């Protein structure tokens, strides 16, 4: 994949509380794939 949890956890933890605050963890994997979205996240996480 291009670039996923397997980086920092830097972004596995906003991908994480994100789509575990709004959504559940079965969408934690939206982020976690696409970055375009983690950085949608990041920026709620904050």
């Amino acid at each position: 994949a291009d670039n996923k949890c397997e980086n920092s956890l830097r972004r596995e933890i906003a991908c994480g509380q994100c789509r575990d605050k709004v959504k559940t963890d079965g969408y934690f994997y939206e982020c976690c794939t696409s970055d375009s979205t983690f950085k949608k996240c990041q920026d709620l996480l904050h």
